[PDB]
Protein backbone atom coordinates (compact mmCIF):
# COMPACT_ATOMS: atom_id res chain seq x y z
CA UNK A 1 0.00 0.00 0.00
CA UNK A 2 0.93 3.65 -0.65
CA UNK A 3 0.11 6.09 2.16
CA UNK A 4 -1.60 9.25 0.52
CA UNK A 5 -0.01 11.64 3.32
CA UNK A 6 2.22 11.37 6.30
CA UNK A 7 -0.67 9.71 8.54
CA UNK A 8 0.04 5.79 9.18
CA UNK A 9 -1.74 2.96 11.26
CA UNK A 10 -0.34 2.84 14.76
CA UNK A 11 -0.80 -0.88 15.78
CA UNK A 12 -1.32 -3.14 17.50
CA UNK A 13 -4.74 -1.82 19.19
CA UNK A 14 -5.75 -2.63 22.67
CA UNK A 15 -8.56 -5.72 22.87
CA UNK A 16 -11.98 -4.90 21.69
CA UNK A 17 -13.74 -3.51 24.40
CA UNK A 18 -16.57 -5.15 26.28
CA UNK A 19 -20.22 -4.13 26.38
CA UNK A 20 -21.53 -5.09 29.41
CA UNK A 21 -24.80 -7.63 28.69
CA UNK A 22 -27.28 -5.34 30.41
CA UNK A 23 -26.87 -2.61 27.59
CA UNK A 24 -29.36 -3.19 24.87
CA UNK A 25 -27.28 -4.38 21.70
CA UNK A 26 -27.82 -4.03 18.24
CA UNK A 27 -28.69 -7.00 15.97
CA UNK A 28 -24.89 -6.95 14.37
CA UNK A 29 -23.22 -6.53 17.50
CA UNK A 30 -23.33 -10.58 17.96
CA UNK A 31 -22.91 -11.33 13.98
CA UNK A 32 -19.77 -12.90 13.01
CA UNK A 33 -19.09 -10.32 10.23
CA UNK A 34 -20.97 -7.53 11.32
CA UNK A 35 -24.12 -7.76 9.34
CA UNK A 36 -27.27 -6.51 10.38
CA UNK A 37 -30.04 -8.63 9.17
CA UNK A 38 -32.44 -5.67 9.90
CA UNK A 39 -30.84 -3.72 7.76
CA UNK A 40 -30.68 -6.48 4.96
CA UNK A 41 -34.24 -6.81 4.93
CA UNK A 42 -34.80 -3.65 3.92
CA UNK A 43 -31.67 -3.37 1.70
CA UNK A 44 -32.33 -1.64 -1.73
CA UNK A 45 -35.60 0.05 -0.26
CA UNK A 46 -36.10 4.38 -1.70
CA UNK A 47 -39.34 4.11 0.99
CA UNK A 48 -38.49 6.88 3.74
CA UNK A 49 -39.84 6.57 7.09
CA UNK A 50 -42.65 9.22 8.31
CA UNK A 51 -41.59 8.66 12.25
CA UNK A 52 -44.09 7.98 14.95
CA UNK A 53 -44.33 10.22 17.81
CA UNK A 54 -42.79 7.27 19.56
CA UNK A 55 -39.78 7.14 17.31
CA UNK A 56 -39.66 11.19 17.56
CA UNK A 57 -38.91 10.48 21.18
CA UNK A 58 -36.49 7.68 20.60
CA UNK A 59 -34.83 9.85 18.53
CA UNK A 60 -34.59 12.98 20.73
CA UNK A 61 -33.30 11.06 23.04
CA UNK A 62 -30.57 8.76 21.75
CA UNK A 63 -29.55 12.09 19.56
CA UNK A 64 -29.20 14.17 23.14
CA UNK A 65 -26.99 11.30 24.50
CA UNK A 66 -24.92 11.65 21.30
CA UNK A 67 -24.63 14.53 21.69
CA UNK A 68 -23.34 14.53 25.32
CA UNK A 69 -21.14 11.58 24.50
CA UNK A 70 -19.30 13.42 21.59
CA UNK A 71 -18.64 16.98 24.41
CA UNK A 72 -17.05 14.40 26.32
CA UNK A 73 -14.17 13.12 23.23
CA UNK A 74 -14.10 17.51 22.27
CA UNK A 75 -12.61 17.57 25.83
CA UNK A 76 -9.83 15.42 25.66
CA UNK A 77 -8.50 17.27 22.45
CA UNK A 78 -5.18 18.14 22.88
CA UNK A 79 -1.57 17.32 21.99
CA UNK A 80 -0.40 14.25 22.91
CA UNK A 81 -3.57 12.22 23.48
CA UNK A 82 -3.90 9.33 21.19
CA UNK A 83 -6.99 8.64 19.40
CA UNK A 84 -7.78 5.19 21.35
CA UNK A 85 -7.64 6.90 25.27
CA UNK A 86 -10.29 9.25 22.87
CA UNK A 87 -12.23 5.71 22.28
CA UNK A 88 -11.99 4.30 25.47
CA UNK A 89 -13.52 7.53 27.13
CA UNK A 90 -16.03 7.09 24.63
CA UNK A 91 -16.86 3.57 25.26
CA UNK A 92 -16.81 4.21 28.78
CA UNK A 93 -19.40 7.25 28.24
CA UNK A 94 -21.76 5.47 26.19
CA UNK A 95 -21.98 2.55 28.71
CA UNK A 96 -22.19 5.37 31.08
CA UNK A 97 -25.45 6.31 29.78
CA UNK A 98 -26.87 2.69 29.10
CA UNK A 99 -26.19 3.06 25.06
CA UNK A 100 -24.36 0.90 22.88
CA UNK A 101 -21.53 2.44 20.71
CA UNK A 102 -23.31 1.72 17.31
CA UNK A 103 -19.61 1.33 15.25
CA UNK A 104 -18.56 -1.31 17.55
CA UNK A 105 -18.46 -4.75 15.44
CA UNK A 106 -20.56 -2.84 12.33
CA UNK A 107 -19.37 -5.00 9.90
CA UNK A 108 -16.29 -5.60 12.33
CA UNK A 109 -15.08 -2.47 12.59
CA UNK A 110 -13.28 -2.94 16.09
CA UNK A 111 -13.86 0.32 18.00
CA UNK A 112 -16.60 2.26 19.43
CA UNK A 113 -16.36 5.51 17.67
CA UNK A 114 -14.67 7.01 14.20
CA UNK A 115 -11.30 9.28 14.79
CA UNK A 116 -10.69 11.63 11.36
CA UNK A 117 -6.94 12.99 11.30
CA UNK A 118 -5.62 15.41 8.61
CA UNK A 119 -6.41 13.65 5.31
CA UNK A 120 -8.79 11.17 6.68
CA UNK A 121 -12.19 11.68 5.29
CA UNK A 122 -13.96 9.57 7.47
CA UNK A 123 -14.14 6.01 9.35
CA UNK A 124 -10.94 6.68 10.83
CA UNK A 125 -9.78 3.54 13.41
CA UNK A 126 -8.77 4.99 17.11
CA UNK A 127 -5.24 3.47 17.23
CA UNK A 128 -1.57 4.28 19.47
CA UNK A 129 -1.02 7.73 17.68
CA UNK A 130 -0.95 10.52 20.05
CA UNK A 131 -2.47 13.85 18.81
CA UNK A 132 -0.06 16.28 16.83
CA UNK A 133 0.31 20.04 17.39
CA UNK A 134 -1.25 21.39 13.92
CA UNK A 135 -3.57 18.01 13.70
CA UNK A 136 -7.44 18.44 12.98
CA UNK A 137 -9.44 15.35 14.23
CA UNK A 138 -12.64 14.99 13.59
CA UNK A 139 -14.70 12.43 15.93
CA UNK A 140 -18.20 10.67 14.77
CA UNK A 141 -19.82 8.97 17.34
CA UNK A 142 -23.06 7.11 16.80
CA UNK A 143 -25.05 5.53 19.91
CA UNK A 144 -27.39 3.23 19.75
CA UNK A 145 -30.68 3.20 22.78
CA UNK A 146 -33.65 1.56 23.16
CA UNK A 147 -33.99 0.65 19.34
CA UNK A 148 -32.61 4.14 18.06
CA UNK A 149 -29.46 5.06 16.33
CA UNK A 150 -27.65 8.77 16.69
CA UNK A 151 -25.16 10.45 14.88
CA UNK A 152 -23.31 13.53 14.45
CA UNK A 153 -19.41 14.29 14.11
CA UNK A 154 -17.03 17.58 14.73
CA UNK A 155 -13.71 18.68 13.46
CA UNK A 156 -11.33 19.80 16.51
CA UNK A 157 -8.17 21.26 16.04
CA UNK A 158 -5.08 19.89 18.19
CA UNK A 159 -3.31 23.26 20.01
CA UNK A 160 -2.72 25.95 17.56
CA UNK A 161 -3.46 25.21 13.44
CA UNK A 162 -2.21 26.77 10.32
CA UNK A 163 -4.44 29.15 8.78
CA UNK A 164 -5.45 26.72 5.79
CA UNK A 165 -7.15 24.40 8.59
CA UNK A 166 -8.83 27.15 10.46
CA UNK A 167 -10.28 28.23 7.07
CA UNK A 168 -11.13 24.96 6.14
CA UNK A 169 -12.93 23.83 9.25
CA UNK A 170 -14.62 27.01 9.24
CA UNK A 171 -16.33 26.80 5.46
CA UNK A 172 -17.46 23.09 6.66
CA UNK A 173 -19.09 24.24 9.16
CA UNK A 174 -20.79 26.92 7.27
CA UNK A 175 -21.25 24.10 4.62
CA UNK A 176 -23.12 22.28 7.25
CA UNK A 177 -25.22 25.36 8.42
CA UNK A 178 -26.57 26.64 5.09
CA UNK A 179 -27.39 22.72 4.49
CA UNK A 180 -29.36 22.89 7.73
CA UNK A 181 -30.91 26.07 7.32
CA UNK A 182 -32.65 25.23 3.80
CA UNK A 183 -34.85 21.72 5.31
CA UNK A 184 -37.75 21.93 5.34
CA UNK A 185 -41.23 20.32 4.00
CA UNK A 186 -41.09 19.90 0.40
CA UNK A 187 -37.28 20.51 -0.86
CA UNK A 188 -35.68 17.98 -2.48
CA UNK A 189 -33.01 15.93 -1.16
CA UNK A 190 -30.63 16.77 -3.96
CA UNK A 191 -31.22 20.03 -3.71
CA UNK A 192 -28.30 20.37 -0.15
CA UNK A 193 -25.35 19.29 -2.35
CA UNK A 194 -26.16 22.51 -4.69
CA UNK A 195 -26.06 24.35 -1.60
CA UNK A 196 -22.66 22.74 -0.20
CA UNK A 197 -20.63 22.39 -3.33
CA UNK A 198 -21.50 26.12 -4.04
CA UNK A 199 -19.99 27.76 -0.63
CA UNK A 200 -16.98 25.00 -0.64
CA UNK A 201 -16.08 25.98 -4.47
CA UNK A 202 -16.21 29.43 -3.54
CA UNK A 203 -13.42 28.98 -1.13
CA UNK A 204 -11.25 26.36 -2.99
CA UNK A 205 -12.27 23.55 -1.75
CA UNK A 206 -13.86 20.02 -2.83
CA UNK A 207 -16.89 17.77 -1.49
CA UNK A 208 -16.19 14.55 -1.43
CA UNK A 209 -18.30 12.19 -3.58
CA UNK A 210 -18.08 8.48 -2.14
CA UNK A 211 -19.77 9.33 1.01
CA UNK A 212 -23.45 10.74 1.66
CA UNK A 213 -25.48 11.95 4.67
CA UNK A 214 -28.70 9.37 5.50
CA UNK A 215 -31.30 7.84 7.13
CA UNK A 216 -31.11 7.06 10.78
CA UNK A 217 -33.70 5.67 13.20
CA UNK A 218 -33.82 1.75 13.84
CA UNK A 219 -31.32 1.40 11.05
CA UNK A 220 -27.81 3.04 10.93
CA UNK A 221 -28.26 3.88 7.66
CA UNK A 222 -31.02 3.71 5.66
CA UNK A 223 -33.22 6.01 3.32
CA UNK A 224 -33.02 8.53 1.86
CA UNK A 225 -28.97 9.06 0.44
CA UNK A 226 -27.89 12.93 0.86
CA UNK A 227 -24.86 13.65 -1.64
CA UNK A 228 -23.08 16.86 -0.68
CA UNK A 229 -22.32 17.77 -4.12
CA UNK A 230 -24.14 19.50 -6.81
CA UNK A 231 -26.39 17.75 -9.52
CA UNK A 232 -26.51 14.55 -7.91
CA UNK A 233 -28.75 12.55 -8.55
CA UNK A 234 -31.10 11.78 -5.24
CA UNK A 235 -34.12 11.14 -5.00
CA UNK A 236 -36.66 11.86 -2.76
CA UNK A 237 -38.62 14.96 -1.34
CA UNK A 238 -38.27 16.18 2.24
CA UNK A 239 -41.65 15.62 4.21
CA UNK A 240 -42.35 16.35 8.44
CA UNK A 241 -41.35 12.83 10.52
CA UNK A 242 -38.51 12.48 8.09
CA UNK A 243 -35.20 11.98 9.96
CA UNK A 244 -31.53 11.87 8.11
CA UNK A 245 -28.12 13.25 8.34
CA UNK A 246 -26.04 15.65 6.70
CA UNK A 247 -22.22 15.81 6.52
CA UNK A 248 -20.16 17.27 4.52
CA UNK A 249 -16.94 16.27 3.67
CA UNK A 250 -14.78 18.37 2.48
CA UNK A 251 -11.03 19.11 0.99
CA UNK A 252 -8.10 21.36 0.64
CA UNK A 253 -7.35 19.50 -2.53
CA UNK A 254 -9.33 17.39 -4.83
CA UNK A 255 -12.23 15.36 -4.28
CA UNK A 256 -11.11 11.78 -4.53
CA UNK A 257 -10.94 9.24 -2.07
CA UNK A 258 -9.29 5.58 -1.07
CA UNK A 259 -9.62 3.53 1.48
CA UNK A 260 -6.44 1.83 3.89
CA UNK A 261 -5.93 -1.69 3.55
CA UNK A 262 -7.92 -1.52 7.18
CA UNK A 263 -10.99 -1.55 4.65
CA UNK A 264 -12.31 1.69 6.39
CA UNK A 265 -10.20 4.51 6.71
CA UNK A 266 -11.13 6.79 3.59
CA UNK A 267 -8.16 9.22 2.88
CA UNK A 268 -7.79 12.17 0.31
CA UNK A 269 -6.17 10.59 -2.85
CA UNK A 270 -3.43 13.49 -2.66
CA UNK A 271 -3.08 13.55 1.08
CA UNK A 272 -4.39 16.69 1.70
CA UNK A 273 -6.28 17.76 4.51
CA UNK A 274 -10.43 17.13 4.82
CA UNK A 275 -13.07 18.24 7.44
CA UNK A 276 -16.31 17.28 8.79
CA UNK A 277 -19.22 18.37 10.56
CA UNK A 278 -22.54 16.38 11.17
CA UNK A 279 -26.18 16.42 12.77
CA UNK A 280 -28.79 14.15 12.72
CA UNK A 281 -32.11 16.50 11.61
CA UNK A 282 -36.01 15.75 11.97
CA UNK A 283 -38.09 17.44 9.48
CA UNK A 284 -41.13 19.62 10.93
CA UNK A 285 -43.64 22.01 9.51
CA UNK A 286 -42.18 25.42 9.59
CA UNK A 287 -38.79 23.41 8.93
CA UNK A 288 -36.51 20.97 11.07
CA UNK A 289 -35.66 20.17 14.30
CA UNK A 290 -31.33 19.35 14.86
CA UNK A 291 -31.51 16.59 17.32
CA UNK A 292 -28.02 16.27 17.92
CA UNK A 293 -27.51 20.34 18.77
CA UNK A 294 -25.18 21.79 21.21
CA UNK A 295 -27.35 22.27 24.06
CA UNK A 296 -24.70 24.58 26.30
CA UNK A 297 -23.80 26.54 23.51
CA UNK A 298 -24.98 28.32 20.18
CA UNK A 299 -21.19 27.21 18.73
CA UNK A 300 -19.28 24.09 18.03
CA UNK A 301 -16.63 23.44 19.91
CA UNK A 302 -13.78 24.14 17.16
CA UNK A 303 -14.89 28.44 17.93
CA UNK A 304 -13.94 28.33 21.50
C1 LIG B 1 -24.29 6.02 4.36
O1 LIG B 1 -23.04 5.49 4.82
C2 LIG B 1 -22.46 6.53 5.64
C3 LIG B 1 -21.84 7.63 4.89
O2 LIG B 1 -21.78 7.65 3.70
C4 LIG B 1 -21.19 8.76 5.70
C5 LIG B 1 -20.14 8.12 6.57
C6 LIG B 1 -20.69 6.92 7.40
C7 LIG B 1 -19.62 6.36 8.35
O3 LIG B 1 -21.75 7.28 8.31
C8 LIG B 1 -21.35 5.86 6.43
O4 LIG B 1 -20.37 5.52 5.44
C9 LIG B 1 -21.88 4.57 7.05
C10 LIG B 1 -23.16 4.63 7.87
O5 LIG B 1 -21.71 3.30 6.35
C11 LIG B 1 -20.78 3.62 7.47
C12 LIG B 1 -20.94 2.61 8.64
C13 LIG B 1 -20.91 3.33 10.00
C14 LIG B 1 -19.96 3.23 10.93
C15 LIG B 1 -20.06 4.09 12.18
C16 LIG B 1 -18.74 2.43 10.81
CO1 LIG C 1 -21.48 9.89 11.65
CO1 LIG D 1 -23.80 9.80 9.51
CO1 LIG E 1 -24.67 -1.10 6.34
NA1 LIG F 1 -9.69 14.84 8.10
Amino acid sequence: YRYTGKLRPHYPLMPTRPVPSYIQRPDYADHPLGMSESEQALKGTSQIKLLSSEDIEGMRLVCRLAREVLDVAAGMIKPGVTTEEIDHAVHLACIARNCYPSPLNYYNFPKSCCTSVNEVICHGIPDRRPLQEGDIVNVDITLYRNGYHGDLNETFFVGEVDDGARKLVQTTYECLMQAIDAVKPGVRYRELGNIIQKHAQANGFSVVRSYCGHGIHKLLHTAPNVPHYAKNKAVGVMKSGHVFTIEPMICEGGWQDETWPDGWTAVTRDGKRSAQFEHTLLVTDTGCEILTRRLDSARPHFMS
